């Protein structure tokens, strides 16, 4: 419809561009991904693992990725500036493991030969914002230890490790646990803390799954025993709370059908999260989201990138 | 819109004024609070903690308070007869710690310096129902122990302490937990019991958050490790059940948008609580509230105090 006339009739304002990360706001980059191009990327359900992916669909600045050899029911959407996708050949050049297409074996797979056999085009390197050609996030080296909130069970702060580093980001892993609980972040993340923070704050720390003698959990000796260092405290930066206010309007991907983006409103706020309401829909579909999530955008993003915008219902 | 005409097409009745506490019903007091006045008061999210607050908005007998130095996203509404706000200078005169405005440290803060520098007016003392000028409640002293219901998890009766006393109310704190679960009450609260109550009544007692041998928690041992005594059994004088009947109508603050007061109905009753239904709205919006809560009021309260009433729908 038009944002302009909507704002007049509702007597409302949009969340200003300045409130968003540059990466959530940028509209002027073209999407150079094309149908059938091949690449590598993380599995959103197993964020430590990398698979061969194909571009199955492009919509504006977004793309839908298919896991080669597997079912289309696993396909998922990302933005073209996603740091979670990488060019063909990246895994080998940066020390990562590639899970091959269904029916291959890790060491059976070669990009040269795969491309010959498929006659497919690898997505060109220059498309990717993350190629491990930037120097890491200061002070966060693989194997180092920290305390982290289990984003799945937010009342728990837990023994955790850095297991992956890529450009300005690193992977937080829970000791003795599935990669299912892992998550990517950067040194300003509000979900991470230096070794000792729990003790110094009052809260209990959850030790590694099936550790010997859990209440008697000692960090400086866990550390000596694992040949690990804790991430230095000077490394952990303070992300300031976001400045979104209740009733500001924006555009947000609909988690019920991620192909769609909708007119939305800020229904509530915490320091680092906002509660999203889709205008014209039930408050039952209202949901909490991290302010820095890739799937929230300023008003006009859809229009400038060429993605349909769902008007209010 | 009028109450009479509604009570007619609905063949319904309003909760009589006599069912309410004097403080919930009183309409003839003027709201003397004015924009920009400064005061002290508790953080509702952290009810043990005191901050400098400014009057941000007034609406009838209510006001919106702002935490000096912090974001407007934390502002909250109270009634002008709230006992959880106090005049400038009250913290120092009564033994309370004052969390200073965002940049400061406790001991750096002085009101005389602050008022000189801001050119602001402190809310006059005569406006405050609670300034610690009344006799402390009879039996309940700071440091004394008791058993208390966790209002956030009402199946649990837990080990607790009195940590603050102001006029006839005191602050119930759950040992070893932060203050987010704490609450203010008086000697007649149905949520508090003496040490020994759970054992005498056959109910399980929840020990302090990280108590070493929680299976062997014992009160007479805890009291000796902590040098404390129990609030005397005789001090607990529970209030009688309220007399609100299902279908009676009244006015209630909307929990999801606290600026608004709406037409309401009693959907269901317990001895000390009522279930509020907002007329014309989904029953999914229905909520349980203590009958003495400051944000329910007799029909006519909005009209008599100068606050808008939202009609049903």
């Amino acid at each position: 419809w038009s944002w302009e006339s909507y704002l007049e009739e509702q007597k409302a304002i949009t969340a200003p561009v300045s409130l968003f990360q540059d990466s959530q706001a940028v509209t002027h980059n073209k999407n150079g991904f094309k149908l059938g191009m091949k690449l590598e990327g993380i599995d959103p359900q197993h964020p430590s693992m990398y698979f061969i992916l194909t571009v199955a669909e492009v919509c504006g600045y977004r793309l839908r990725l298919h896991f080669d050899g597997y079912s289309e029911c696993h396909d998922f959407w990302v933005n073209a500036n996603s740091p979670d996708i990488h060019p063909a050949g990246w895994f080998e050049k940066t020390g990562h493991k590639l899970q091959p297409p269904k029916g291959y074996k890790e060491e059976e797979f070669s990009w040269s030969q795969y491309l010959r056999s498929t006659r497919a085009q690898a997505a060109p390197k220059h498309l990717f914002v993350s190629q491990s050609h930037s120097p890491p996030p200061l002070g966060f080296q693989v194997g180092m230890k920290l305390e982290a909130v289990d984003r799945m069970n937010p009342s728990l702060v837990c023994v955790a490790s850095v297991t992956d580093v890529v450009d300005s980001r690193f992977l937080v892993h829970f000791d003795n646990w599935d990669d299912t609980y892992d998550y990517w972040c950067d040194p300003s993340s509000p979900y991470i803390h230096p070794v000792g923070w729990c003790q110094k704050q009052g809260k209990p720390l959850t030790p590694p799954q099936d550790y010997p003698d859990p209440d008697n959990f000692c960090w400086e000796k866990y550390l000596e025993e694992t040949g690990a260092s804790a991430v230095p405290t000077w490394a952990f930066k303070v992300r300031p709370p976001h400045s979104f206010l209740v009733n500001m309007k924006l555009e947000a991907v609909d988690r019920r059908n991620p192909a769609l983006i909708r007119v939305a409103s800020v229904e509530d706020v915490e320091d680092h999260r906002i509660k999203i309401h889709f205008d014209g829909w039930s408050h039952g579909y209202d949901f909490w989201i991290d302010a820095d999530h890739p799937d929230i955008h300023p008003a006009g993003w859809c229009s400038k990138t060429g993605h349909p915008l769902q008007p209010p219902l």
